[PDB]
């Protein structure tokens, strides 16, 4: 049975709520496939060196985010720099945790809500497939049952004329996200240890769901339109660089790199464990994952252009709520509906538990292995974590919340985590020493990882890594949510929001300077030196001091 312990493993760790909910909005905004394009070849080339990366260093160093860079005291900055992107993405997460809550406690009826119009929330525009015979011709409808429910009887977006005009939270939403925080606490205030229990079904549900989507959604009277599409490449959208970028952030996204998630989750695993399996068979079932996800969100889209006679580009919005809108109108069309329903949502809630819990265990552990008193009263200071995280969920549940969930899903971990994974790469491979990282995975596991691993490491990563950071910067869309077009200082709040967790590393370099004693080239060797080694500084052997180091693959 050691075989099952890892298989399970793998398929958790490979389904997140990044692949259920922001994977299919995403694909289907850009294309359908050729997002799939620069989504495959980033996975290769630096999703899959850089999750075996942080594994390895987890797993070697025995410690969490912020502690791991004692190798390199300068980049104690970029552990910080993750650690408050994780907060920072945990604020809406939550959020979405609660929309699943609402609609799980809402699915718990023999006519499901978003089935027809008729309700108290329904505005004299909607337009009832059945009821009836079936536009801005460039518009995203937004007048489909199961839309008005999403936009009008759960975040009652109809009251808020933009993100200027938030207006107060949602009193329903209020209670669903009380009741996320409060599991949420009570499943990280004992300990890190969740594992080997009931996370079997949290796990193999979402695989279930997907088939069952695929086998039913294939069989739809518009699906074959739907998938004609998601099979077609346009080459004049890959010139853009927007689904590359897309691309690049999404796979941050799903494999969980840029986080500091993975090495805190590594920093408990065996000495002995086998990372570079982890990794290829994580990365195998994520590609695989996301193929099967987009086909049959595709499938799904395309009926639903066949049922409301419009084009396929108009049919669902394309930003958060895509989710919301596709899988409540597939399970309409399900046999039993309501248990289809009930099954879904459960399963959405069981992912996004999963999900949030791994980011504040994340989180917890960063900010507990550099301070003692936090590690010795794990329970306040979880309990501090929890509420900040509910406040500033609470910002988001507002009437206009989905403008600052657009806004934070864009802003928060997106040039921020890029960067905050190039400082990783580059800090690893190119200070501590990739031979060192190379000499490291030998002892822990007994292999030397091969010469792709290494180059891939050391010039291949950084490289495209730093291409997109820049061409993220150079080539910057203002914000937008469907039709509305946010203000300016919008755009300048969320920049100011990447930058906050962007500045941490200069700033934590040029403290480090300022703090060491001694002179220049003194200084500079305790900076780069790992702690355990400062010994040699005293005796003026740096290995960083010579060419070899430099020169070394
Ligand atoms: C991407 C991450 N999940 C893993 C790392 C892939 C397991 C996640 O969903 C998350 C990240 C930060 C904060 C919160 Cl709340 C959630
Ligand atoms: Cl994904």
């Amino acid at each position: 049975g050691k075989k099952i312990d890892f298989l399970l493993s793998v398929v958790g760790f490979a389904v997140d709520l990044a692949n259920v909910w922001r994977f299919p909005y995403l694909c289907y905004k850009n294309g359908g496939g050729a997002f799939l394009i620069p989504y495959t070849l980033f996975l290769i080339i630096a999703g899959m060196p850089l999750f075996y990366m942080e594994l390895a260093l987890g797993q070697y160093n025995r410690e969490g985010a912020a502690t791991v860079w004692k190798i390199c005291p300068f980049f104690k900055g970029v552990g910080y720099a993750v650690i408050l992107i994780a907060l920072y993405v945990g604020f809406y997460y939550n959020v979405i945790i609660a929309w699943s809550l609402y609609y799980l406690f809402s699915s718990f009826t023999l006519n499901l809500p978003w089935t027809d119009c008729g309700h108290t929330w329904n505005s004299p525009n909607c337009t009832d497939p059945k009821l009836l015979n079936g536009h801005t011709k460039y518009s995203k409808y937004k007048f489909t049952p199961a839309a008005e429910f999403y936009e009008r009887g759960v975040l009652h977006l109809h009251e808020s004329s933009g993100i200027h005009d938030i207006g107060l939270p949602q009193w329903q939403l209020l209670l669903c996200l009380m009741v996320v925080v409060i599991v949420l606490y009570f499943s990280l205030w004992k300990g890190v240890k969740t594992s080997g229990k009931v996370v079997w079904i949290t796990a193999t549900l979402p695989y279930f769901v997907l088939f069952v989507l695929l086998v039913h959604g294939v069989t739809l009277p518009g699906a074959s339109n739907g998938i004609n599409a998601y099979l077609h490449i346009d080459f004049y959208r890959l010139k853009e660089a927007t689904v590359w970028i897309d691309a690049a952030t999404q796979i941050f996204f799903s494999l969980g790199a840029g986080f500091g998630v993975l090495i805190a989750f590594a920093s408990y695993n065996k000495f002995d464990n086998n990372c570079y399996r982890d990794a290829l068979l994580t990365s195998s079932i994520n590609c695989i994952t996301s193929f099967v996800s987009g086909f049959a969100i595709f499938s799904i889209l395309g009926y639903m252009a066949h049922e409301h006679k419009v084009n396929i580009e108009d049919v669902a919005t394309e930003g958060a709520g895509l989710v919301f809108i596709l899988y409540p109108e597939a399970i309409s069309t399900l046999s039993g509906s309501t248990f289809w329903a009930v099954v879904f949502f459960v399963m959405l809630l069981a992912l996004g538990l999963d999900s949030s819990m791994g980011g504040m265990e994340a989180v917890i552990t960063g900010l507990a292995d550099d301070f003692q008193v936090l590690k010795r009263h794990r329970k306040l200071f979880t309990f501090g974590v929890t509420f900040s995280t509910f406040l500033l969920a609470l910002f988001c549940i507002t009437k206009g919340g989905i403008y600052v969930l657009t806004l934070l899903d864009t802003f928060a971990a997106g040039t921020s985590i890029l960067f905050a994974v190039l400082m990783e790469a580059i800090g690893v491979s190119w200070f501590y020493g990739v031979d060192r990282f190379s000499n490291d995975i030998q002892q822990m596991m007994g292999f030397r990882p091969g010469l792709y691993w290494r180059l891939c490491w050391k010039f291949v990563s950084p490289a495209f890594l730093l291409f997109v950071v820049v061409v993220s910067i150079i080539n910057f869309k203002p914000l937008t949510y469907d039709d509305y077009i946010f203000p300016p200082w919008a755009n300048w709040v969320g920049w100011g929001i990447a930058l906050s967790s962007m500045v941490l590393v200069p700033i934590y370099v040029i403290y480090k300077f300022l703090s060491t004693q001694g002179s220049l080239w003194e200084r500079l060797a305790y900076g780069i030196t790992p702690e355990n080694e400062h010994h040699l500084v005293a005796q003026r052997d740096i290995r960083q001091f010579q060419l070899q180091h430099w020169l070394a693959i």
